[PDB]
């Protein structure tokens, strides 16, 4: 009965190997990619009482800078506005050259960062320091006084709405972020929590940043970067109703570096009294990147046949190894 | 000798199957691509304000540079001449009833103003609250059934895709199918008749998506174009022509249909800051590409020849075991 | 004999496992990466223009997606057609030719439309004429592309790239600014493929457009440049030895039916009581910044399964050698 016992042991080993191969979903299921489309819709307000008077309100279309969605969008969090900018010869900015007596600066564009077409003169900047005279946007920026109170910190309570639609080809199955569990009644009193309500897509910017690993009120002065990822891991063997996304906010938390924080200049032009003016904002804001990836598969007979053939081959190899070790 | 001949035949058949089915004698590469989109059309809106505007190439393609994913106007409800002031809040904020209903502070979820607290009348019979902000004129829910900025189904998209193929250092472009010189003045895109001209039509990009354009422009929608470059790159230099498959990317109807956003353009009239606010129900086009390619390399050929010889040995072992 | 054959088989197996360990990196768990970029351009250009009014294009005046978005256009040429307004005016000599008053009909001219045609014939220029259209009145004339390239001083703009990537499976975060690069280097650093390969890629037109392309003709009519950032590093060593490599692509140079890349964009304003717009046909450079990478760590499951595969391949090699010896016996 030694031979029968050995044959039974080999058969059991082969069965276990086949079960392991069919486990982990390594085989018997196809692999397909996905195509995605993401839209965002922020909703909030912000008071902007400024010592320069003229209170202003930043609406939904005033801080979302792409203003129409896109994967990578920026939400304004702070700014240094220099209104009523016009073209004309006047004093330059410091850290770009110091004028001693009509000799420090020579006519021509300066190397690397430039502020205007230098003409050559010692025009008294109203900071006890005399600099060069340039031809450009006359009221130059003053970015030293970054606003500590975080003028638009009230963005902590904004509600981001990530509407995601995907399609798996080769199965022609299309799904959306709004899973049939979430209905209209769950969109008026809905927030997002990773354990309590993991399906409703109405996130809160404060909460998103908090789960990003970045403390708020310190990246508001100089906007950081936040990355949201919507993993779509689904199996088409079961009903399509079991296709749900997983949100993971891998926030690249640094809070201290050589050049920390996002920052960009943007200007809006207009015409007043027949002269072209310009409003320039140095906006610091938090940029959200919404990366979408996934993999789904279903029953196909070719991968099943290939896996069964590989299982037969590895079972034969195992029997060869067992015979070899028994020979020794 | 019969068994040896059968084993040799099985081995050579396996080798041929490995070489010709999965194409194991060639390597693989990724894809780096750039997409440039240039719409060209016109649409006129006879708004009831006696202000007939003309919307041209720079007025409805919202990302003017034409990114990979962009948006085309198909409907709007303009709310012009907006300044900063106090007036009645939109009724979704609440209902006034008594003067004590309104409270100071912003709203909870969707704030429209500071809500200082008063009971001004928004309509002739409905009073909500008093808010300070972009107050004078507020956006409403009056989506135009005739679908203003219609006839967007006659525009001509133009995808000037480019391909890199870094490892093989072979550069290909969508525009040049090695024959395109006068097929650009008068061409369309048909999946069977003219599958090479990249001057699409928004009628022939939504229709093959499986969604009718009659209800797509009312509340917006999403359309996806793939342009996947599946080129053999081995027995040719040309024959890298891409294939297009406009994916449906979800059907219409259902909860929260379509896709609409809001944007605004500021201006100065009499020393007071103003704002033109548009709510846009525009289609969204996404262009995401992929490719594999492949070229003759000796290392993968040797690796798969070794794998084939191993498979042949395993098959011979299995046959010998079965015979015994 | 038998001992020699066993030693040869053991040596072959050892070589096989060494090859599969030091070539395919079997004891590693390859994973993707997530990424974000923040592109900041610095520079200044001045245009005279035949309008007798000098213009200065500032930091936020040429780069249009003025927040990054890893796909942006740095304007290098334009054809300004200012002071446009709604009215009935003549059409461009590309949608039709006005032989007489009956040569044009109301409609949108099918493919390419510049205005709602009315039918009347109005003289334009001197001989060509045209059909009247209701729309933006002064039609654009893009026939005369400026050869001196106007905003041609783009061979000195700096392109500070602030790339931050994260590998989630190992939960590691890295940035473009390698710890070696500090504030003392950012004051004056220029990216070079051999001498300074770590500080972010600067100076469009000198070490960015030198990808088998020439700024001379890549700014007169626009063009496309692709910067790919590869993060190929392993967390087996210290995290310090994880630095990216930049490669600039040469997608095409010239000799094409539709070369370059240009787009029309309009800036609106209101004067007196009428809405006007400035229309720019911007010819620019599209910089596609694409970042990819891969990383792995030593884990027990991959090394166990690769040692099992090595044992299997050693056994199959042994039985193949035995069969060969039997056939050659
Ligand atoms: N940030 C958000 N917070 C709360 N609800 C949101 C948010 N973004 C989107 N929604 C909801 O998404 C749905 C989409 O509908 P729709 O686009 O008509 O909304 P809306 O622009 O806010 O319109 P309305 O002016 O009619 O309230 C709405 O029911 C809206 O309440
Ligand atoms: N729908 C379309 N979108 C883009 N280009 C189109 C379209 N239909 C035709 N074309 C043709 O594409 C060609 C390449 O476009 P290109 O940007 O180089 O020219 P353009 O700015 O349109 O020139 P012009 O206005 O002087 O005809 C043009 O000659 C144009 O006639
Ligand atoms: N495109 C560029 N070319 C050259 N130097 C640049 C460029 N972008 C940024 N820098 C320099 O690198 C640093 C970036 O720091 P950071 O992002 O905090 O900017 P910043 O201090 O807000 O900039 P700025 O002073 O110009 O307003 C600064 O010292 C700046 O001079
Ligand atoms: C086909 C003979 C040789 C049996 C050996 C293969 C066995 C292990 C395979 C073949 C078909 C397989 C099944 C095919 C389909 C399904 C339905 C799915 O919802 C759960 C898994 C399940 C139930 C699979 C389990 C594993 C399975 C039973
Ligand atoms: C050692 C023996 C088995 C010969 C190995 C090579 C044999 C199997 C032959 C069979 C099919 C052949 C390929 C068939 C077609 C082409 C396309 C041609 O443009 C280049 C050569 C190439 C790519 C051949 C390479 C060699 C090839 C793989
Ligand atoms: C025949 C077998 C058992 C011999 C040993 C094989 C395994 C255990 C060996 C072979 C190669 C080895 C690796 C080679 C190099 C390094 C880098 C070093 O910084 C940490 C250890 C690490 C990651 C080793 C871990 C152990 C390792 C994976």
């Amino acid at each position: 009965k030694v031979g029968v016992i050995f044959r039974l042991i080999q058969l059991v080993v082969l069965v276990y190997v086949i079960g392991w191969v069919f486990l982990y979903e390594k085989g018997y299921q196809t692999s397909s990619g996905l195509i995605s489309s993401v839209s965002v819709k922020l909703k909030g307000l912000a008071v902007t009482q400024l010592p320069g008077l003229g209170p202003q309100v930043w609406d939904v279309a005033d801080y979302v800078f792409p203003a129409q969605g896109d994967n990578s969008f920026v939400v304004m969090t702070n700014f240094i506005v220099t209104p009523k900018q016009t073209q004309g010869y006047c004093a330059e900015h410091p850290e770009g050259g110091i004028c001693k007596e009509d000799s420090g600066c020579t006519p021509g564009k300066a190397k690397r960062k430039a502020q205007g077409i230098r003409t050559g003169k010692c025009v008294a900047f109203n900071d006890t320091v005399k600099t060069c005279e340039i031809f450009g946007w006359c009221p130059v920026e003053v970015d030293d006084d970054i606003p500590r109170p975080a003028l638009l910190r009230e963005a902590e309570n904004f509600t981001l709405f990530i509407k995601n639609s995907i399609s798996f080809p080769r199965f022609k199955v299309n799904r959306r972020n709004l899973v049939e569990e979430v209905n209209a009644a769950h969109m008026k009193t809905c927030l997002f929590h990773k354990t309590l309500h993991p399906l409703c897509p109405v996130f809160q910017l404060g909460y998103v940043v908090q789960e990003s690993g970045q403390n708020f009120s310190t990246l508001a002065e100089k906007g950081g970067v936040v990355g949201i990822t919507i993993d779509w891991h689904c199996d088409l063997d079961w009903h399509v109703r079991h296709c749900r996304p997983i949100y993971e906010f891998h926030g690249l938390y640094e809070e201290k570096n050589l050049s920390p924080g996002f920052n960009f200049r943007f200007a809006r032009h207009f015409v007043e009294n027949g002269t072209n003016y310009r409003h320039l904002f140095k906006v610091f804001g938090i940029r959200f990147d919404i990366l979408v990836d996934g993999k789904a598969g279903k029953f196909d007979i070719i991968p099943t046949m290939t896996t069964i053939g590989s299982g037969i081959g590895i079972f034969g190899v195992a029997t060869v190894l067992c015979d070899l070790l028994l020979l020794h």
